[PDB]
């Protein structure tokens, strides 16, 4: 029996208590046979009543009575209370079994993520249907859990023993989650790796309006209507050459996904703009005087009468097809489209791979994307996912019988109040019409204030990490379904990792300490390390190469060796060698593989017989040879 | 809290249920002249189904427990079930038709 | 001992301690075996609770303090709070060893760039891995001493004892840094000097847009469509008449840093 | 060799003196140098010369004239890309300016750490408070009354915000611009004028 | 200004017209343009009356 104080005076709502207790901790109040559990955020100095302060102003031990829920008739805990406390009753601290019952449940719907702050043994049960049907968001400062938290949930939801048919997708602009999921996730990046695919977004699978927003900068003239007219003929023409099921010339649209060859578009459009005309006034191609981009030479010049004022985008477009940085979009590797518009495959594989892979997660790391059109592509990918599961909602693979969960990292730059991008115009729809198709959403942002209020209003529940600045705390508190004064006052002092969950996806708002994932399974970003890179001695640079690559728009030196074999062994994993070209290839953790050049193989033998790797590799190789890392 | 107060006032009677956030509990109070502490001081702890009636259509305001309708006649949206549809063993699909 | 007062309020994080304490100085709050460090926010009537002065209108001894972090079990200073303080606890001042503990760091990524206001013997360690990768910005008034605080930092970064391979570029518009780095930098400018090289920015190392933006003031009609034709022609011939690896008649674009003769451009284009 | 001088010299620091520039184009050049330094480092992130092995750091003086909220120049475009993608290729940046409120608010917020020297006018202080994250209520109401060189550092580059006192460079190593001294140039006795040469 | 029509193939409110055509072709709006019984023929007669 932990006796502290008892009530002695009443002031309407302020029920005054004389004493003989954590802030966000519940209190137990038994009344005859029914127990009352709840929060009293007014106690002591912050609760002494203004009426009585004249008598005893220099004392602070006083509580108040206002509850959250009542214990049923030995059945369970439900919000609200049948009766309110009265005079003489005493408050007792809650007990561990009470925590078990208040937070415990007999339903298999809930899943456990973290633990309650007081006692770690308790599980943190969180609904799943509401965590995927009512949408949600993650918020907090920059250095708090944030990404270390998002991975744990996706690493708990997507278990195969309990959810052997899960299906989700992750957007991670920094690409920092591929490290945690060693081999349990698909990961698509623009520039591949040893065992990763290409994030290819076939341009022919885009609505006409979005296409003109990435390749032409928003043409707003009569020329804009020339492109739409031109593309339609190509899309219409390919249908007649190759039969497709269910669409014909009549029901064809400018926006339906039928592959077309852009190379034919630019070449025919560009050539019909400037060329000598043998006979004046003739627009026929027979009066003028293709696998590679090489255009045939044209004689000096009258000028063609079939042209417009779209010279700048038309010549600017040609540049967008040259540089390798946009190779993902215009040169989709397996979806590369030949001149006649007939590719090898269709979106079947693209959809079958994005969401149909045998393994649950899919990851799109967008660090390799040029930041200029990052927003435009974010909206495009969202549209494809929503629409595909929209007209196929009765089939046995859609979202109705297998709901989806699109996760978006670093959203505050994309859902701005005044943001005019297409991402928000796409994210609004899923938050509105996604309920009855089961398309979820999880929002991440380190600075909620910039996020559009209407978007943050419609999310089901909110994850609340630590948040420092006062400007944002007030904004997030303004879109809370079920807020507590004793719990939300400690939001600016949450330790790393542990978050506060508020919304309709849980019975109660609770301060959970999410279990950190296993060591070695965490989201890590491999950015250059200055302290470990500036401290090493100088090395005579050979800038004659740096210039040459910068001219060629290449990223790999011409002195690389490809077909070397390796044998498994700081944490060196594999080591190669080749005496033919004096090339020593080494491999470290995180898949980092270098290629040191012109090294005697005596060291190669010495290292094998050195049996002292790590401490001995830096002895005579750290900064003693020219290496062209890969 | 987001609804226009211009149209709210003209409404005669209002049914009020559990209100947790303090931001909205104030706005509802502004549309009723009968500012009673007991009526609205107990607003944030109302059990599911409870309500408090204020207006001319009711002779006197107080809290009443609406009797739920019988099973088989109850509103429920047929939204897809996540845990039930993900728990079932994964089944090979064919996207040739979805496209 | 060192005693300040007692905590007479709690709101999760924001606290209002009453004395029996500088505006910026930290405050130390032991609880059993771990201690809570806090930041002062205001003093006097700004920290008094909303409902006290009615009976004591002139009782002004109140201070508002905030919570930043907490010290573990002899492990380290971890941000947040294990268990918030309650009414009627003890309070203590932040002494010299504590400042070392809170601000100390055994990691080698940190570098000393100054001294804290309270005690001069404390290095002002600021991460350099972060200062160079996330980003930085110096802001202040006009006579507040920015360029002097951009050299006292930019001169400790490129030390030759720890960072023999550092790398930095500077943009001074008034030429007020060349005097600071007498024998540590390669100063460039327009007017040659005895030991300062002359900044030279070849005009052919520029894109078509930028060159059109500094030379012709910006052309938009057929002139912009005539200059581009000529530049491409000039960069074609320099390839035929001299060998550059990799660049071919197709991979060559209008904006590859290949040399072309500007005088030939004006003379031939103008003479015609 | 040109690049070797700017970045590959035997001395670490480079210093570009622009005070002689014809200022009608001073903006475009700042957008020219950043582009060349960025492409050269970006396109050689494998070799041991790029930004992945010797991280760069670009410091820019008086940034409030080229990073205006509505400026139409080319420098702002460059200063945005390095503010966005630099973290991948290790190209940091430092910004110097005495008029924070004129800096674009979408660029000033993407700077991890901030040095907060004296600031008096309230159009800036109310704008710096609008971008710093771990904003204390006791160390940010102290901006206008700092001493010279008594900077305040807030951000993630430090564990928690600190009010430091930078150590000045040794005497004779300080930055000193060379402007004509009117009192010492107007007070000397007038000399016979030879204006034939001036023409 | 200039298949189901007999003719063989040969103000600035055009892009509304194409946007207008989107509603016509869409099956999803057939509840409104292609009412089960209330579609209007070229003669102008409707099979039933709004009464
Ligand atoms: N439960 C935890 N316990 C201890 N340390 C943690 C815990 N969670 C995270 N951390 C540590 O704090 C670091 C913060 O980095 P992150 O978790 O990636 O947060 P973040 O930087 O906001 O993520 P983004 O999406 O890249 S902004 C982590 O790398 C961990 O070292
Ligand atoms: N870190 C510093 N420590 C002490 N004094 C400094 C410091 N930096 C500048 N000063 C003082 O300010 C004077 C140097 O010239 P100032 O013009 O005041 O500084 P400044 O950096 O050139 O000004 P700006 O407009 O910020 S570039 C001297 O009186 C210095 O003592
Ligand atoms: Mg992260
Ligand atoms: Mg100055």
């Amino acid at each position: 029996s932990t006796y502290i104080g008892t009530v002695q005076d009443v002031n309407g709502a302020n029920i005054r208590v004389v004493l003989d207790g954590q802030i966000g901790s519940f209190v137990r109040i038994p009344i005859g046979y029914i127990n009352l559990f709840g929060i009293v955020s007014q106690v002591g100095a912050g609760a002494v009543p203004d009426k009585l302060l004249e008598v005893e102003p220099y004392g602070h031990r006083w509580i108040s009575v206002q509850l959250v829920g009542e214990e049923g008739i030995k059945k369970e805990f439900e919000r609200g209370v049948s009766q309110y406390p009265t005079i003489g009753d005493k408050v007792h601290i809650v007990t561990e079994p009470d925590l078990k019952k208040i937070y415990g449940t007999q339903n298999k719907k809930y899943i456990s993520l973290g633990n309650i702050a007081s006692v770690d043994s308790i599980p943190a049960l969180v609904n799943i249907d509401t965590l995927v049907t009512r949408h949600s968001a993650v918020l907090g400062s920059t250095g708090s859990g944030k990404s270390t938290t998002v991975t744990s949930i996706l690493q708990r939801i997507s278990d195969m023993s309990q959810f052997p048919s899960a299906r989700i997708i992750v957007f991670d602009i920094h690409g920092e989650y591929a490290a945690a999921f060693k081999g349990k996730a698909k990961v698509y990046k623009v520039t591949p790796s040893n065992n990763e695919l290409k994030l290819s977004i076939p341009y022919w699978a885009l609505t006409c309006d979005e296409f003109l927003s990435v390749a032409f900068g928003g043409l707003e003239g009569s020329g804009r209507n020339a492109l739409i007219d031109k593309i339609y003929e190509l899309k219409l023409q390919t249908l007649k050459r190759q039969e497709y099921e269910g669409i014909n010339e009549d029901s064809l649209t400018v926006d339906t996904p039928i592959p077309f060859s852009i190379h034919k578009l630019w070449f025919d459009l560009y050539r019909a703009e400037i060329s000598t005309h043998y006979v004046q006034g003739s627009h026929s191609e027979e009066n003028e005087a293709s696998l590679k981009v090489v255009p045939p030479i044209y004689m000096p010049h009258y000028l063609s009468n079939r042209g417009k004022n779209i010279r700048k985008p038309l010549e600017g477009l040609a540049s967008l097809l040259k540089d390798p940085r946009y190779e993902f979009l215009f040169n989709a590797d397996d979806w590369s489209v030949n001149l006649d518009g007939k590719t090898n495959k269709d979106l079947d594989a693209l959809l079958e791979t994005w969401v149909g892979s045998e393994e649950s997660i899919s990851i799109f790391d967008l660090s390799g994307m040029p930041s200029s059109i990052l927003d435009t592509l974010i909206g495009i990918l969202i549209r494809i996912l929503y629409d595909s599961l929209f007209w196929s909602r009765n089939q046995p693979e859609g979202g109705r019988e297998r709901p989806l969960l699109v996760v978006l990292e670093e959203a505050h730059t994309y859902l701005g109040k005044d943001s005019r991008g297409i991402a928000i115009d796409g994210v609004r729809k899923i938050v509105k019409e996604g309920r009855k198709y089961g398309i979820g959403m999880m929002l991440v942002s380190q600075r909620p204030s910039e996020i559009d209020s209407t978007i943050l209003s419609q999310c089901g529940t909110l994850f609340a990490l630590r948040m420092n600045n006062s400007s944002d705390r007030n904004h997030v508190l303004g879109a809370v379904s079920d807020s507590f004064e004793g719990l939300m006052g400690m939001l600016p002092t949450l330790r790393t990792g542990e978050a506060i969950i508020i919304g309709e996806s849980v019975r109660l708002p609770m301060r959970t300490i999410i279990s950190p994932p296993p060591f070695g399974r965490r989201p890590d970003s491999l950015d250059p390390d200055v302290t470990a890179k500036w401290s090493n001695n100088r090395v005579q640079g050979d800038y004659k190469e740096v210039l040459t690559l910068w001219r060629q728009k290449k990223v790999r030196s011409q002195r690389i060796v490809e077909n070397i074999k390796r044998l498994p062994v700081s944490n060196i994993l594999s080591i190669g060698y080749e005496a033919d070209s004096m090339t020593l290839e080494i491999e470290f953790n995180h898949g980092l593989v270098y290629q040191y050049y012109d090294v005697p193989e005596t060291l190669h033998t010495e290292l094998l017989a050195a049996e002292s790797h790590g401490k001995f590799f830096n002895s005579q190789i750290k900064n003693n040879y020219r290496f062209s890392r890969i």
